[PDB]
């Protein structure tokens, strides 16, 4: 709709950017309030950075993904310098979390938790016929009560048929994906959850990074071998186990992330 139509459309009066939480080649994040009183994150788009439209596709597409498990969607000034208002996390990216005090001190009960709030809302994004992409630690954000929501939607797409196919130029982070999408820059919701699978490592060893002490090609090669991540310090063998149905070879093959929910919810209430 026309933005003097449109229902998230709101006049910058309205915001008040108080303190930065992060800066980048294509623009800010800030932490701010709206109409005085609400807290809000405000990314702010570098003019001449990207694409105004690139930049506003994925307020598009998050008016679309609305649940209490995704950050949600709160508003957008579509006048330069564009802003994509959304619901503030106090405890920022999962990633960093894990790090702090607090966050060291968390149970691997707690953990599993958060796993399966992962895992929950993925299913919703699953059931919705989208992918995400960017599954990572880095991209799940943390909420004053220690609750988990899926974040940055700027490689999500609507899944119209099975798959979807990159551009051949396109890099991803060789870590975090799944090998068809490294090899044939194909997407499904399956490659989602072989992300998942090296998100959870991430949860377990507190934010280390995923196959320590190797390169890409190494790790290339090692699944290529039919390997698979060493079983982190620490790690339950049942997640271990988990996470290996993840790395399933075939994609049809690797669990739907309402199954994960389910197994990871069970771990929570026996812990
Ligand atoms: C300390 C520090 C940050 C926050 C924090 O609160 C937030 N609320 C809503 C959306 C957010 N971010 C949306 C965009 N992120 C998604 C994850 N990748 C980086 C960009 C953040 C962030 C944030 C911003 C930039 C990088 C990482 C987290 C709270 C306390």
């Amino acid at each position: 709709k026309p933005w003097w139509e449109d229902e998230w459309e709101v006049p910058r009066e309205t915001l008040k950017l108080v303190e930065r939480l992060g800066a980048g080649q294509f623009g800010e994040v800030w932490m701010g309030y709206y109409n005085g009183h609400t807290k809000v994150a405000v990314k702010s788009l570098k003019q001449g950075s990207m694409s105004p439209d690139a930049f506003l596709a994925e307020a598009n597409l998050m008016k679309q993904l609305q649940h209490q498990r995704l950050v949600r969607l709160y508003a957008v000034v579509t006048q330069e310098p564009i802003y994509i208002i959304t619901e503030y996390m106090e405890n920022g990216s999962l990633v960093d979390f894990l790090k702090t005090p607090s966050g060291i001190k968390l149970t691997i009960n707690k953990l599993l938790d958060m796993a399966a709030q992962i895992a929950e809302g993925m299913a919703f994004i699953e059931e919705r016929n989208y992918i995400h992409r960017d599954l990572r630690a880095a991209n799940i954000l943390v909420s004053d009560t220690l609750s988990c929501k899926i974040a940055d939607f700027g490689l999500a797409r609507l899944i119209e048929d099975n798959e979807y196919t990159a551009r051949e130029g396109a890099k991803f982070p060789i870590k975090w994906t799944a090998p068809e999408a490294i090899n044939y820059g194909t997407f499904t919701i399956k490659s989602d959850v072989w992300s998942f699978g090296i998100l959870l490592t991430e949860i377990v060893t507190h934010g280390r990074i995923p196959y320590p002490g190797m390169t890409n090609p190494e790790v290339i090669q090692n699944l290529e071998r039919g390997y698979r991540m060493v079983r982190p310090d620490n790690c339950p063998e049942e997640l271990y186990q988990l996470m290996r149905l993840c790395w399933k070879e075939r994609p049809e093959d690797r669990p739907t992330f309402d199954y994960l929910r389910s197994v990871l919810e069970d771990f929570f209430t026996a812990t």
